[PDB]
């Protein structure tokens, strides 16, 4: 599917961002007076990636205006509160090939996106004092050998990744299998690269520390606002 596209995961409750997400979906929380997802969508379109699919769920009606504003497609995930985000990707599994997968609760300081990527890539920032993050194990060729959870510092899965057709095909088969084997409700879509890493060819694109800014709490949000001034 040589049509580079993008999938934005914005269906979750974003409970950890309280009070920001009490009446606003996290993808629409405003930083510098602009919904977070708009910064991402604009970066994408600036690069010609105009086939954008947004997975919505919690307070989905607030996303409607984006269809006429940017030409994005919205996909409703009614299990946004029941299942983990493996299901968000399941709903658009056939769109994975040559697609970016983006977390909607990150502020991108730099435009990372390109329409000429030829291999599956994890755009990773280095972090310390980590909590519940997943890390990338790799050598000189930047090829991911494993993805682990046992660390407080390192190159983490940061919320921006790209998947080529051959890789996406393998992942869809893993997705199909998990969905029909009664072992998926609590899984993250990432479990499918992590739990089958030995069968996939994925590479790491080392990002400068301030390329992606994670908003994991209202405190993170307040600090970013101060930075954006």
């Amino acid at each position: 599917e040589i049509r580079v596209k993008a999938i934005i995961l914005a269906a979750g409750l974003g409970t950890r961002l309280r009070p920001l997400t009490e009446n606003t979906p996290k993808a629409l929380v405003q930083v510098n007076q602009k919904p977070l997802i708009e910064y991402q969508i604009e970066f994408l379109k600036e690069k010609g990636i105009n086939d954008i699919i947004i997975i919505v769920g919690y307070l989905k009606e607030q996303f409607d205006y984006l269809k006429e504003k940017y030409g994005v497609r919205l996909v409703f995930n009614d299990k946004y509160a029941d299942y983990n985000n493996f299901y968000s990707l399941y709903l658009v599994k056939e769109e994975l090939a040559n697609s970016y997968v983006i977390d909607a609760d990150n502020y991108l300081f730099k435009n990372m996106f390109r329409n000429d990527l030829t291999r599956s890539t994890y755009f990773s920032v280095y972090r310390e004092d980590c909590t519940n993050e997943w890390f990338l194990v790799y050598g000189d060729d930047y090829k991911v050998q494993d993805i682990i959870v046992d660390s407080k510092a390192g190159r983490i899965l940061s919320g921006v990744s790209f998947w080529d057709a051959p890789t996406a095909e393998k992942i869809v088969s893993f997705i199909d299998k998990a969905y029909v084997s009664g072992e998926f409700v609590d899984l993250y879509w990432d479990n499918m690269v992590k739990d089958n890493i030995k069968e996939l060819d994925v590479y790491v694109e080392e990002l400068e520390g301030n390329s992606i800014y994670e908003i994991d709490s209202v405190q993170d949000y307040r600090k970013l606002e101060e930075i954006l001034k």
